[PDB]
Formats: C-alpha cells, structure tokens, sequence
C-alpha cells in the first residue's frame, strides 16, 4: 500500500544519501558519522550516551569517531570541575570551521536531490513528514 | 534552510524506524536486516553481492544475516548447475510465511506512523519523495 511506500521510499533516500554523504565529505577527512557527531556538539557540549542514542549507532562507534575528532583537532573532551569521569564532548574552533564545510556539502547535496521540487513543495513535504517523525519518536522510545 | 530539513528529517525518521522495528521483528526472531534480506528474495533469487549494494551494508554483514536465515530455514543457497562458486539466495516457502508476518509488522507501524496523513496527502508526499529518491540514486551511484 501507499503508507508502506512512504516508509520504504524514506528508508531507500537514507541510503542512498548516506552513501553519497560518505563520499563527498571524505575530502574534508569525515564519514558521515563524524559529521553528525560534529553537527550534534555544535550547539553545545554533548556527553556520548546520547551521542549514540541521538543517532542510533554503537557506544563503540562514537569512541572511535570522537577518538578521531579529537586527534583531528575538531572536539576536545571536558570533564567536570570536580568529577573526572563525566564527560562532555565539546567542539572547536577548528571543529566549528571543519563542520560549516559540511553544512555547506549537505547543503549542495540536498539542493540537487529536492530540485524537482519547488518552494511550496519542499514546505509542504516538510510540514507533514515532521509529523511522521513526532509520532515515530513517541513510539521507537 | 527548508531543502535541508527534508533531508536530516528523513534521516531521523529511518533511525527511529530501523530501531522500533528491530524491535517488533524481535518477535518473529528477526533483526531490520534479516527482515530487509527477505524482503529482498521475496520476489526472486538474490545475489549476496546485490543484497549488500543495494541495502548499502557490509558483505560480511550479509554474510551473517544469511547463514543466520539459513539456519533458521527461510533462504536456501541455490548453486549454478555447472558452477558452484556461482551462488543466488533464494527463500523458501517458511521463508516466505515469515517474511509476510514481517510485513503486516512494518504497514502496522506505517499506519501509526502516518496516521496524521490522510490518502491524498500520503500519495502527495509519496509522489514527491520519490523523485528525490529519484535523484539521490542516480548521484549516489
Ligand atoms: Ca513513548
Ligand atoms: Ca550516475
């Protein structure tokens, strides 16, 4: 049916996008995973857990991006003033600079695929899968 | 801006998806993959090599998906009459009988999901995103 379509055709762009993502932000040193770990944290520090929870993946694969962030230059961990164990991930300067690059490639990438669609299209696709989202989060936690 | 906003919502809403229906296909002993595997030879015999292209997820994750199916009696490696290399997944009739139950699992969720929607908005979404899936696949690959 056309429910299951909407569903099917969501998970299929996902993808597809990821993949593309993985290659054209492979010339800025980033997976894709890299890249969200920057675009979560630059709003303000974020600890791990909900790093993985945020996007789904591993604790595992957030150590090793973060890892790599962080030798990269681009987050920095912060420990509490008192505690020591408790962490937040930060991001930098250079990790801020690092992330705009890829809004930027994000951006050129979303512009080609939606372009068969208008401005009223986008807003109206936009408004009512937001509403799929709302409910999904209530459910899937 | 709104053309990025589609995307990073399409995004959201396939991780919160893949991840309520590991869940639900939890009960049918079944994991998103296993259950996109036999989505997959539902209609015909597959490839290993197709199944990881097309569902974008490592050989080895394959790998272990199907001798997992396997062992569970729902796919069958079917080898070349005259080679043996050569091999296909093919499902089988419990296969079939299990990939179904996994079927009115996921329009289920898709009927919750997009219950805010009615017909004509579920088929104008629909139309629309699939040209975006459109484009991203003729990029991506
Ligand atoms: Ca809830
Ligand atoms: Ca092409």
């Amino acid at each position: 049916e056309n429910r299951i379509q909407i569903m099917s055709t969501i998970a299929k762009i996902y993808r597809a996008m990821s993949r593309e993502l993985n290659r054209r932000l492979g010339e800025l040193n980033l997976s894709y995973l890299d890249f969200l770990v920057l675009r979560a944290t630059s709003d303000g520090p974020k600890t791990m857990a909900y790093l993985a929870n945020r996007y789904f993946v591993t604790q595992s694969a957030i150590t090793a991006s973060v890892d790599k962030l962080e030798e990269m230059g681009l987050v920095v961990r912060v420990r509490d003033r008192e505690d020591a164990r408790k962490i937040l991930i930060e991001i930098t300067e250079k990790g801020l600079e690092t992330f705009n690059k890829g809004i930027e490639i994000y951006k050129k990438l979303a512009n080609e695929v939606t372009g068969d669609l208008s401005e009223d299209e986008v807003i109206l696709v936009l408004d009512k899968i937001s509403k799929i989202l709302k409910r999904i989060e209530e459910i899937s936690q």
